[PDB]
């Protein structure tokens, strides 16, 4: 049935191939898309093949893009091999696209999640010149029906000179409902408004994105689905950590600390996080609530064993098969999930005000307990920062999880000092790895690295870590946060150099 | 006359020696207390005394001590000198405080200033023992008038097991209505309220702390005054930042990205900060409002002159000579200063909701611009972060102040590698050194870093950051944030080693 429920917009449609003759060298383009999710698909394609015809002839031709978060092959991946992008924000996820940033062909920088839409409006990206939006279906009057997820697009939209729309037949039409979209001014001019929302399951707008018709340059039908990867089933080491972690708050509602449902979950990116959550969907927590950026397979399967009752997040982010899933049981979904705009459900005062333990994966961390998302030895981009600072510091609890090595134990993933911080000390209460917990609540620098080194640091790196700091509380400048700068980095210039952290 | 009206209350008074004895070894106790201003005066100098004795003694004598931020030297100083405190949080400037915490012998973590009150409540620092708060005045219902400061003396009261009120006569008594303390779950259990300020000068309160009498187990009567360390006179380099601050200012005025009144200011403890103030007192910009954590001398006069209509702080940390000015016409000031409690000062959502421009000091940057406030040398505690991430990140505009060198010279405060970071690179906009101004909105690191090579370093150091720059592109693991770890912080191991930054 038609997807374009509006008739004079239906005069608007035309083949992928020109609406991306819209957008020029330089234009500065705002895309749907949060975390392999609702990206627009068709049109980036036509655009990356006419780049390259126009790089083999001389022609200047690249874009900036701005984005919710990641996308997927269609979009970053297909600009990425056409050397098509100059600047990029505010998160990744395709290898392409990575390379060409870790080889400085693309300029990129990874804000954080919930701040993009205010930047946007604050001009930092310049003035926009299209947004290309994908779209489950476009309503009677001109709604536009957001797909997997809301991400930036209202926000966009408002800003652009010109529209795009990609209508996904792949999309589920029950789609349509799920979305929240407030109206309010969440991130234009001071002063903003507040956001009422006090409960996590509380709906406070709309199910459809505004735009000016007018604004409308083009509307491309589509079939295509969102690409992502799956996620890895928990192994013995994810299990562990997922264990010490139920643990945890299992004694932390004990002592009443916690309700018995706990407080609304963030989980973030990557398969560590997802792990922990395939932990709870057994778990002795009832009657869950998520309020989250994402919501991975993991989190899926809580809402489907019903131990999470409802879950916010700005998308959904699922392996092909529980895309698969979700979509044939949308009708059993869509009452369990609410996708919100991200500058909403990456809101430092809404999350604070509701409570939200945050649970996020990491690279490193040093002794001290500062974190690691996203630069390997420094200088080596992997995904970006994303939700995970907008939640961290907004938390009840922040909790962070990583196997305890890396690149099969070649790395240790508790370091003397982290080579780029994230997330600084007052960011971070708890450490797991599959080696144990940390809890740092209440501790100075030197009772951190305690803690740390004693539950999370893997044998093979302990006494090391454990020299370090000895040797560093006897030489140190000052003893508040104590280091040895000549060794500090040392260990990895050492995998750089040898291929591995460990000492011959 | 009398400042206790309540009758009941006056059978409480008694000698600042015998309120001390309820403090007891191990205890932790919450005090009143906020860049110097408000902090308790004579019951600490009769603790520290008993503390002595006892150690004379082999005794132990110790406490934990959790303030709203900096105290002075009858608190911080006396404690320390007597070797009395085992833990201190959140934020300290005294400098025998300072050198027990370099050396170990206290432990320390600076947690961020808004958020302290509801990590007490979360239980983080332990159950509180003692409250010890200074007063102007108890009303006829035995609610407390706070003095130059509000920090976090509510919820302390709310926490303390046992109260001990200081009533200082010094304190002047028209400073009682010139408080908005909130009775709403600011930073209790979840579900917190919402706070509802849509302006900087919005009362949402009332003008007294609360607290079950029954819990007061002494008033102390006194006659002291607040001790701050009066502002220097701002160098050549201080007014080199003011001007190239200001003409940022006018032109996002020109430019429509800002109102002609600005928006709300968050202005950072510190001369450099202080400086910024005095020039914008005499600068083309009315109608000023402040939304700061503090207000120091010139802020104050800014209010004096009407530039600024309103200023909404924590507490006034001012000089003496600005302290006996603003006692003096309490009647006037009176009416164009809101004291709030901290946690409401300092809160992120009203701070993003408000739009502040945030303007803050700090130690050092990277050449990626990621700000170090706190750690010389990465281990030798300065201050703490105090209310600078609050602002940082939650502001319209981030903007970090300092000379472009330290130490006469001899340490630059631009350095390949910052060797702690309070504050990443996305939540700095601003530089502004001496040398002049750096807008980094939008760019990517390796582009901030050649904004903040050219416009902030000194030219003495600038050749040597270039130098480091340019092999780190050819060298690094990746190339989105390069470094050389070999090198990194090798300029502080140099000041370390040698005394200086410069190559011999
Ligand atoms: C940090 C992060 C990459 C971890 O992801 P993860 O899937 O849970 O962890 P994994 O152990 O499976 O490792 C993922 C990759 O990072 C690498 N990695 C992890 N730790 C590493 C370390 N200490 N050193 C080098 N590489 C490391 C792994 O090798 C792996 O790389 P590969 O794909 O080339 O094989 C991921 O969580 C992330 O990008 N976080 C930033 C965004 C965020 O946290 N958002 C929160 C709100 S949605
Ligand atoms: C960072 C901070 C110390 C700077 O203070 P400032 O008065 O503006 O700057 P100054 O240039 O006068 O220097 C202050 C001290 O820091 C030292 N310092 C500054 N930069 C330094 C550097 N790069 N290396 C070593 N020391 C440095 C100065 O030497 C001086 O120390 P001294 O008293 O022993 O001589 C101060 O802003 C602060 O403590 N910030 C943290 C809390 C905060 O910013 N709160 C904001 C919200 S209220
Ligand atoms: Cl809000
Ligand atoms: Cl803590
Ligand atoms: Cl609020
Ligand atoms: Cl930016």
């Amino acid at each position: 049935t038609e997807r374009i429920r509006n008739v004079a917009l239906r005069s608007k449609v035309c083949p992928a191939e020109t609406a991306s003759e819209l957008i020029k060298h330089g234009d500065v383009v705002g895309t749907s898309g949060f975390t392999g999710a609702g990206y627009p698909k068709e049109v980036p394609k036509a655009l990356a093949q006419r780049m390259e015809a126009a790089h083999d002839r001389g022609e200047k031709y690249q874009i900036s893009l701005i984005t919710g978060a990641s996308t997927g092959p269609q979009l970053d991946g297909e600009l990425a091999k056409a050397n098509g992008v100059y600047f990029r924000s505010p998160f990744n996820t395709d290898a392409t696209m990575r390379n060409r940033i870790n080889a400085g062909e693309t300029e990129y920088f990874d804000n954080h999640l919930g701040q993009v839409a205010g930047r946007a409006v604050q001009g930092n990206y310049g003035k926009f010149n299209i947004a290309l939006v994908e779209a489950t279906a476009i309503t009677e009057d001109g709604g536009i029906v957001p797909t997997s997820s809301v991400g930036n697009s209202q926000t966009f939209l408002n800003l652009a000179e010109k529209v795009i729309i990609e209508v996904n037949e792949w999309q589920n039409p029950m789609l349509e409902g799920i979305h929240d979209i407030w109206d309010g001014n969440v991130s234009g001019v001071p002063t903003r408004d507040i956001v009422p929302i006090v409960r996590a399951d509380q709906r406070v707008g709309g199910p459809v994105l505004r735009v000016n018709p007018d604004k409308i340059a083009a509307i491309v039908r589509t079939n295509d689905r969102d690409r992502n990867a799956p996620f890895a089933a928990p192994d013995e080491t994810a299990k562990a950590i997922a264990g010490y972690l139920l643990d945890f708050f299992g004694h932390e509602v004990k002592q009443n600390r916690l309700p018995p449902s706990l407080l609304p979950l963030q989980s973030g990116v990557g398969n560590v996080a997802n792990a922990v959550l395939e932990g709870l969907k057994e778990g002795p927590f009832e009657n869950l609530v998520g309020y989250s950026a994402v919501i991975q397979d993991g989190m899926l399967a809580m809402l489907d064993s019903g131990r999470m009752r409802i879950a916010s997040a700005s998308s959904f982010s699922l392996s092909p098969e529980a895309a698969e899933e979700i979509n044939n049981r949308m009708d059993f979904f869509r009452s369990k999930i609410i996708l919100r705009q991200q500058d909403v459900s990456n809101s430092p005062g809404i999350i604070r005000r509701l409570g939200c333990i945050a649970m996020n994966g990491m690279i490193e961390a040093d002794i001290y307990g500062n974190v690691n998302s996203t630069r390997v030895m420094g200088s080596k981009m992997m995904n970006g920062i994303g939700g995970s600072g907008d939640f961290a510091r907004s938390s009840y609890l922040s909790i962070f999880l990583s196997p305890s090595t890396a690149k099969g134990g070649k790395i240790s993933a508790i370091v003397p000092m982290a080579a780029h911080v994230d997330h600084i000390m007052q960011d971070a209460q708890i450490f797991v790895t599959e080696q144990g917990l940390a809890d740092l609540r209440g501790l100075s620098p030197v009772q951190r690295a305690r803690e740390i080194i004693s539950k999370c640091a893997h044998p093979d790196y302990r006494p090391m870590l454990q020299d370090y700091f000895d040797r560093a509380l006897k030489n140190s400048f000052g003893k508040h946060t104590p280091h040895l700068l000549t060794e500090a980095l040392s260990w990895h210039q050492r995998f750089i150099d040898t291929g591995t952290m460990l000492p011959s």
